[PDB]
């Protein structure tokens, strides 16, 4: 039920402006399906990656809160994405967190109530610090945030768009490797995460904050 | 090799501005994988839908050329998307066709050279009028166009964003039902189709044409 | 819509007395499911059996009309099940054909409208003489008849109950081997085929005809 | 080795009168088969249902002993099935418990010695009060009892036949959801459970007890 | 039934000296198994390779008769394996053809009578010049020959053992790619093909012919 | 890095003489593949065999060190294969242990670093006395030893070649049943285990030791 009217620091949009995820998305793969067989195999594979350097990154990524995703792009972006160094940018990206994380995922989350892999398996994640929810797996709100942030970051810095998009992609993949999400939750999440950035471009406040981040970035360039 | 410098009526962007699809996307499911088993089952299911009213629409959609996608949104959009009735809009959407269809899909297309389902199966499509290519299935350039158009349309008309996005989604699904594309080609295509609309928002000409389509739409509203 | 009131030679029961197959049965396996993967493998296996002596029997069985099932038990039963030799018996078994074949399968048939294997595969059966329906596969009305007949036959001749039940079982298996039905259609059919024989035992006319078949069988025994 | 001659309170039939389950039934799905893959997925799905209201019922059903199945139909039947209220009926249903549970399942049970799901998985059931056997899974004697009871109940009260059959069906499904049995054990069990009610109708004592239950039910009706 | 006593030009060994393939080998994957699912996917994959340069080689290899395998190693071996150039060698390798092709595969061939992929699929091979047998697929006699020849060639020229073994391996893989054999037939064939070279080393005539091929090769080396 | 020059008691061959396993072998089945699905099912099946008499043997076999494989053939061979009773033979077989176990498996082992089943599953083996490695599963060095020993044993005693080869086969199968190895590791291992016996026949010391074992066996025969 929250939105910009209750939490204007974390949403630009209203409840009425949300992507209807329940309407747009396909249902998650069901148990008994081949597509779920594949979700399982992707789980086991990520599981085997846990011991690697990519595994290490995934555990780190899995430690990210919604709030740390913005700064999680710094390396892809080419420069620190921080309150200190890029305040107009940090503010932009923070203020859209729950537009992407909540508004864009909610109706499908709440309807399907899907069990996460670690919970399905009665194990823990690769990670494993908050009191982990077992549920509302589909789609991934974290992946929706990471994808939506990559799309707006790619627009601010098209010179590094590919690195940015790949980071965005990988944030979601980290959740699959660490056992937080099925591959399909993360895939579904990139669809709604894209849709919400269309809506954000209709929003005056977003528009203005984006201009500011662009201007900031520009001066940044010398 | 084409781009805006060779075909400025069908691209806003340059070769250098393209999404590196080969870099961003996962490889397509391989034969021997469970994920390919699923692509197959999705093929057979779409195949069984061919006889239905959804099957009818998919055959119609499958008749669309890149150029007919814009107008294919008219019902979702709420009003005719035509040269006659919405010229600023039609122009916008046409001019980005190959940004989405080509630039955003090319490196992965050309690298993987994937076989389409009808060709894999040695059958025809649900459709079946051009001399069908057997290949460069992954990702789908048609689905990339349809998704990217839905994202920019959703921005022009957020009141109908959900209907618009669902139409966009379904254009790609039509290609799976009709046998033109594997489900994974269409899924991959929505990722690059989103990425290219980020890039388009960095482009002055696009920006200006989008303002015009917005203004046109506005007067349209009475 | 037919029943005993329209076709009293082929039903004992009324429409109101039918097994609600749509209510009782699980849905058929869907395309995309592992259970459908198994239906497919059972298809291919039966297909390979077509060349054998069991294949020969299945083609013969597949030539049976509903009316020929009764006599199709003669060998299992131990003696000819014919108008000539066992008229009280033949009459009993004929008069319940559509109770089992129709009434007991109808609501699920008509609701699911499932595609038969030969039609799914765009091939023919092992058989292949009537104008084959592509559809209403689930459940199998022929298997429902064969199972229900085996149950009532087993009651008349418990000395040969095992041979009788195995024949009953195999009639349905013949339809899987020949490509007429998915294994799941035949399995579903044995459930409703059993349910309808419970109902038949509540029916005065059935009861009386069954007494006659028992008496006939008795004199048959010397 | 028991039968009516050793335990005439729990069998109507003799050893010689049993359904030869080993002869009639297909072998259970083997490990390495797709049909076993499906048994597994049905296990995991039931497992996810454990938390629901259907899960609650399944745990309750899983607490049933053979003796409590009769009364487990009371709601489907429309009235209490109890020694107190429906003694002729309760007696009928009790006296056939092991005809269905044992005689009808024995040869296949003992031959295949199949491992139950909880034991396969080295876990417990949804339930989990007796010292659980790991083995003789195929077919399910509990499901055979529940199905056979539904068939004879459906005959006593055809007005509620559909509710009765659905309850019967669900008793077996409870065992799949709770982890006691593979879906295939329960499916196999409905086949032999039907066969044994054919045999029961040949048995004088059963016939007479069934008449009594019918008469009792009749007076019950006012 | 043939052997060295009937065809001493094509066998060194007798019937009594054969590898009992039926005894040693596992059964082939059955339809309904996951291992057969994999045989199928390996079929489809080879099928897609048919258009490539590896596809070209496989079609060529598929044109080989048993008699042409020896010379088919010339490139791996480093020098022509021909009657003209390496007669002692050519003779050795020819004289063991049916030891490997027949004796080592026969009992399993004849027992299982397995259907080849092209026949299973009702299609042709990649090849497709003799009147193709549909059957005795398991194991592959051609692959048994190619593997057994690679093992004896590797012994004559250990400097090129790796190239030789890889050629040997690939001869069998060519049969999978071209649709002549399931992957499992070819795998099974390498087991019996190895076993028969153990037996060949017990055979005086083989021993002597092998000494001659070694001596010939030696002079070949300058 | 060891070989005959460092450990001449356990290798006949040098590093340069090794089978290039990385070059020859296919990659192991990947997670996400159907072939891995099959490796899993073979794991679960062996797992269910653990309780049987074959299970008992597999646990015993799993207790074998490389050094105990030679004597593990005594029953197949027909007579004790021991330092006491068959010293020339025991010496032969010992001296080739690491040719088969190490040299023939190394490059593929070290490259793929595959996880063993018990480790994949986070369980123990059927066995479970050394500090079990989790890794270098593909191919199995133990199976390579057992197969290579069966091939050289079959040559010494062709009268018992079939029993010998079947024992050889089963040694590897024991590792699958006990959870030490995937079926594919064991299959891959029989390929390289055959290749190394070709190389061994090029080695003077091996040749001479083999003559001695043959002579010993001969006198053994009376």
């Amino acid at each position: 039920g929250n939105d910009t009217t209750t939490k204007p620091d974390l949403y630009y949009l209203k409840n009425s402006e949300a992507i209807n995820s329940l309407a747009l998305l396909p249902p998650p793969p069901a148990v008994g399906s081949i597509a779920f067989l594949n979700d399982q195999a992707m789980y086991e594979q990520g599981r085997l990656l846990r011991n690697t350097e990519r595994g290490k990154l995934a555990a780190e990524d899995a430690n990210l809160s919604s709030g740390g995703v913005a700064n999680a792009f710094s390396g892809a972006f080419g420069s620190p994405i921080t309150e200190k160094d890029a305040p107009a940018l940090h503010k932009l990206l923070t203020n859209m967190i729950e537009d992407a994380g909540d508004l864009a995922t909610r109706s499908a989350k709440d309807h399907y109530m899907r069990i996460r892999p670690f919970a399905f398996y009665g194990v823990s994640t690769c990670n494993t610090q908050d009191k982990l929810s077992k549920n509302g797996s589909y789609p991934s709100g974290h992946t929706s945030i990471g994808w939506a942030t990559a799309l707006v970051l790619a627009e601010i810095n098209p010179q590094r768009q590919n690195e940015i998009l790949k980071r965005g992609y990988e944030l979601g993949q980290s959740r699959v490797i660490c056992g937080y999400h099925w591959q399909s939750d993360v895939d579904a999440a990139r669809v709604v995460g894209s849709a919400v950035v269309a809506t954000l471009h209709t929003n005056p406040a977003f528009q203005q904050q984006l201009q500011k981040a662009k201007a900031e970035f520009a001066q940044h360039q010398k």
